[PDB]
């Protein structure tokens, strides 16, 4: 837990208002579940450790960081209001692979792949009730 990497996305407050929707639930037991479990998510379950990796810049260029284990964190503790906010952490997630790498380097092929099982997902992303 290096004071050289920044403090992880809150997954806790509060003061912020909360709610189980229909689509939050679809949102943890079918998205977050199907890309959790696939064999290019270990990347992307943790904060990016800079210090580990020896990637000094990484902080320096990505200023919204993101990750899975971020999101399971909030839709576990009931963190969200709407399936937006979730899924706005999905992309944002994707974008900062996206940014930081290059394309065809391994990591951006792995979140294509996860990726396009969201898009999917999304797409079936169920009527709010
Ligand atoms: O599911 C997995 C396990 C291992 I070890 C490496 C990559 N994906």
């Amino acid at each position: 837990g290096s004071h050289m990497n920044p403090p992880p996305p809150e997954t806790s407050n509060p003061n912020k208002p909360k709610r189980q929707t229909n689509q939050l639930q679809y949102l943890l037991r079918v998205v977050l579940k199907t890309l959790w479990k696939h064999q290019f998510a270990w990347p992307f379950q943790q904060p990016v450790d800079a210090v580990k990796l020896n990637l000094p810049d990484y902080y320096k260029i990505i200023k919204t960081p993101m990750d899975m284990g971020t999101i399971k964190k909030r839709l576990e503790n009931n963190y969200y209001w709407n399936a937006q906010e979730c899924i706005q952490d999905f992309n944002t997630m994707f974008t900062n692979c996206y940014i930081y790498n290059k394309p065809g380097d391994d990591i951006v092929l792995m979140a294509e792949a996860l990726e396009k099982l969201f898009l999917q997902k999304i797409n079936e992303l169920p009527t709010e009730e």
